């Protein structure tokens, strides 16, 4: 259970972000127990931020292993009358958290929150908070790191021996690590408090019924009230226990680009918590993706959390800039490729009416780009257990978001190979079991020669395809790209279920131009997209287009990465390429609902 | 025999360059004998120029097969008292030349001149000159085109069927074709004229002895005179026949960056011809490359003939700009990668004191990047016969240039495989036989794991290496690049013979930057070069550094070509990247002679 920490009449909220001490592990930090004392001979690092790009050091950017963050934590003893909690919104990839040299918690998974109470007895007059952060990835982590597998995107013409041991990402984006999202101290009443809130809605005529389950610790009485934005109470139930329901007459529905959030206020004993909440329905019916019973057409992007110089770190001005650009362009949606995004972004999307495909950290689950899904004993991928935990934690965090309409279980896994169905079926079953709203589930399909053998066909409610007709195949032959595109997409269209692009694009360096089709130029990016839409616009089961990518982003180094991935419609500093203007024109003429009715 | 056409007291020179008619072959141009009539429904094309980039049409740029050029040729009948010659400086790749629907000549080889007399009887009051130009390349052409071999640099992740049949270059640079260099009509006396001039020099104390052989047609008397730039006669011999010698007291030697050209004036009957000529010696001795008996250090580049929009076409303002930039940067030399350059450039290098490594068209002689040098019956490369002709014609054209100090027999052939020595030994023997000055010969060595098996070791006077330590291997690991560089180059240094870099570089997009080593940025280009020089500056047999490339240039399309090849020190419009300033500083501090003495 991970409610977003907020300031309330029963809950303090103390941000610990700022300038922290920082030290690379030299192989002796745990042996010499650096967490027991002030870090010596240390640097300074902003928190929240990825650490890789803050300095000018390749040894720091390309570090392998642990680093140690630390700050002083001097708090009033009178907080000891309350329950005291340290919340880590995200520490990438793995964390060990120490207060005064006592290990308080550990966490695996770099993109979801975790928390620990501080035992009263540990809090001295002066305290040290130390966070050790591990950046290493392998066959057991999500995202996956290679072990003996070859570098496909960053391969040399002639092999060489690396100077130092390094991570081997099985994914494109740069392995930004550190204290990615805010660290905060918060409090709740000690004896009785709210641990979780679950809300589902049903629309009977113009009356919404909101079913609630309020999970609590301790013995007290539970109450719930639903308020309009302007502050009018529209439903209230007292002494309701855990489960109940209530109704809102003439409810205002949350719609894409037309958001409406009620405020759901909960009391339990002395505890107070307010959750914003939008009322909307999601259903797949035939080849339609229905939001509030209307056939939606996705217009948008796969994104990354990527800005300079914080890397993956929470950047709230850029989040607001990015949503503004989305509305400027006529987009209505994006996918959280390839990890859960910050709660601050997710809550902002609820407020702004941006639809979200919420995706796990499960990218790189692919050992043949020994079978990927062989038994662990025979060398198969070792991620399924953690994959289950990620699904649990992602849905627990994001279940109440109106903006989340579909779960993406994995990106570009080896879904055309033997054992893939056996790996994924329990994960799809888990997502359907745990999501109270029973939203659609998908996996994001890698381009593959044997596409009819993609186990997505047996599992997903929507088929989500990553396809690069005119880039990774048919480059500079867009007539051949159109023919190859049509041949495959007519197969998917024949299945009668909704399908969409979750990735399609062409690397494009701003400022490169040619009137005559030429890879990496701004004009070719436009022609690539025109060619694909010639096909997709004729297919009635094709219900959405999300480009790769919203913006240029950092990646590992190699011969096909021109200082990162250049498939953005915008540059890394959010400037529009020619194709950004193309999509503004195109999306201006396509309705959010009823394009393919 | 191909003397450069000049205006003299016995020789008219009439340039036919300008706007010509132009038509793509549609498969019927020879059947319908388009050369017999004015081209119908034709476009217009500048001559000289490559045709590929003049318009905005991909079908034109990527044309496969023949095109037809044509112009009117209305000349005075009184020229019929003279011998009338049509000179094609270069037609890329193969040509058929028609006057009034009579086929006058055909030529194979896109980068060397050819000529034909016009029979008096064919010249009507009004005439048509038609040039059919073939762009097709295969296992029998230089440069080599692939037939069934795979595309290594421009390969897709997923195979596709091309829309139309296209050339398959076995080389990086774009396959620019057309009437690349000027077409001119010239005249000589009919009955007796000079066909060729051969000069060699010997330095006895401060006296130069110039040995001459004047090849003529007809019966007349031969005379030769050598004049200073200011016009003083310094040697003269009359009625000398074909072979002879003469001496120049206190001769001014041609030196790199300090050129001096005498004027050698020849008369034969009524014919007059003037050849510029620099006096200098070239010899390899031990690990030294001696120009005028002093140990030279090459500083410069592999170039291309490449500008926008003419492609490969002769661009005389840019030739002068390029030499000016070379002198600005402190360079002393370049290689004509990967084909003979225009006579206008070669004569300008003589005038300006730029040293030249003169290279054949033999790039792509490599079928395993069936053995490359298997017998033709078993599928081996079919180029050796034409390769011999190219060597003959290149040396015949350029033998008298002081600026030419070494012949490059081939670039990046399969010289580490069986049969390579057997293929190349006759070609090296031919070059040594035909060059009157017996200049050094080399081949330019591809980077290869089995470098000790490179047959260059058995054939070349100088070992010329193309090496990409820190780009195609060890990318973004320059410490590993330095170690791998040193390990291999210490082998070459142990052989005791002169060796050099003819290629080394890193793709660099102007305007991309990072303080921290990152491929494709301007800073990484500098660090790449610093790392390599750390090694080469410590090796006493390493006698020269020529970067890849002088300037960004156009290539085929593919995932590793960011709108062409970006390894230029300068952009395509000749603007300096950071590394251009690095080399200006570095070469400013390295003498042309006696750096490694
Ligand atoms: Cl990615
Ligand atoms: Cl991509
Ligand atoms: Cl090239
Ligand atoms: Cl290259």
């Amino acid at each position: 259970a991970m409610l977003y920490p907020i300031l309330t009449q029963s809950r303090m909220l103390i941000d610990l972000s700022g300038t922290w001490r920082f030290k690379l592990d030299d192989g002796s930090g745990f042996e010499k127990k650096w967490y027991e004392k002030t870090l010596d001979d240390a640097q300074l690092m902003p928190v929240p931020s990825s650490y890789n790009d803050i300095k000018e050091s390749a040894d720091l950017r390309d570090h392998y292993g642990w680093v140690f963050y630390q700050r002083d934590l001097n708090i009033p003893a009178y907080l000891k009358t309350q329950r005291i909690v340290l919340r880590f919104a995200a520490v990438t990839h793995s964390a060990k958290v120490y207060v005064n040299g006592t290990l308080l918690c550990e966490h695996k998974g770099g993109f979801l929150p975790f928390e620990t109470e501080i035992p009263e007895n540990l809090i001295r007059d002066e305290n040290l908070l130390t966070v050790a952060v591990d950046n290493r990835i392998d066959h057991s982590t999500l995202p996956v790191g290679r072990e003996d597998e070859s570098n496909v995107l960053g391969g040399s013409f002639f092999p060489y021996t690396p100077t130092k041991k390094q991570n081997k990402p099985n994914f494109d984006f740069f392995n930004y690590c550190g204290i990615t999202r805010p660290v905060k101290l918060y409090t709740t009443p000690k004896d009785a408090y709210i641990s979780d809130i679950t809300l589902t809605s049903s629309l009977e005529n113009n009356t919404a019924r909101i079913n609630y389950k309020i999970d609590t610790k301790g013995s007290a009485h539970t109450a719930i009230g639903v308020y309009t934005k302007q502050g009018v109470c529209v439903a209230q139930t007292e002494n309701t226990g855990t489960e109940g329901s209530l109704t809102i007459e003439n409810a205002v529905l949350w719609e894409p680009l037309k958001p409406y959030l009620y405020e759901v206020k909960i009391s339990f004993g002395e505890d107070r918590y307010t959750l914003p909440y939008g009322i909307r329905s999601v259903a797949v019916k035939g080849n339609k993706f229905l939001i509030n019973n209307k056939p939606f057409y996705f217009k948008g992007y796969g994104k990354h959390e990527d800005t300079f110089p914080a890397g993956r770190g929470l950047n709230m001005p850029m989040n607001a800039k990015d949503i503004s650009l989305m509305k400027w362009q006529g987009a209505n949606s994006f996918r959280t490729s390839h990890y859960p995004y910050s709660e601050e972004m997710m809550r902002l999307c609820d407020e702004e009416g941006i639809v979200v495909i919420d995706e796990t950290t499960a990218v790189g689950v692919h050992l043949n780009f020994v079978n990927t899904f062989d038994p662990i004993e025979q060398g198969g991928i070792r991620t399924q257990s953690h994959h289950k935990e990620v699904i649990k934690d992602l849905i627990a965090r994001d279940k109440n978001h109106a903006c989340v309409v579909m779960w993406s279980i994995a990106n570009e896994a080896d879904t055309g190979s033997k054992g893939a169905y056996e790996y994924f079926k329990p994960l799809f079953d888990l997502a359907r079991e745990l999501d109270p709203q029973k939203r659609p589930c998908t996996l994001v399909s890698l381009q593959m020669v044997n596409y009819k053998e993609d186990c997505t066909i047996k599992l997903s409610d929507v088929f989500c395809l990553n396809r690069y007709y005119g880039w990774y195949t048919c480059g500079a032959d867009l007539q051949a790209a159109e023919k190859m595109c049509r041949e495959e997409l007519e197969f998917w269209n024949s299945l009668g279920k909704p399908f969409m692009y979750t990735e399609y694009g062409a690397d494009t360096v701003m400022g490169l131009h040619d009137t005559t089709d030429s890879m990496f130029t701004e004009e070719y990016q436009v022609e690539y997209y025109k060619t694909n839409h010639k096909v997709t616009d004729t297919l009635d089961c094709f219900i959405g287009e999300q480009v790769w990518n919203f913006a240029d982003f950092a990646t590992s180094q190699g011969l096909i990465r021109v200082q990162g991935n250049k498939k953005g419609l915008f540059t890394r500093d959010r400037k529009p390429k020619l194709a950004a203007h193309y999509f503004k024109e195109r999306w201006s003429k396509i309705p959010d609902f009823g394009y393919k009715k």
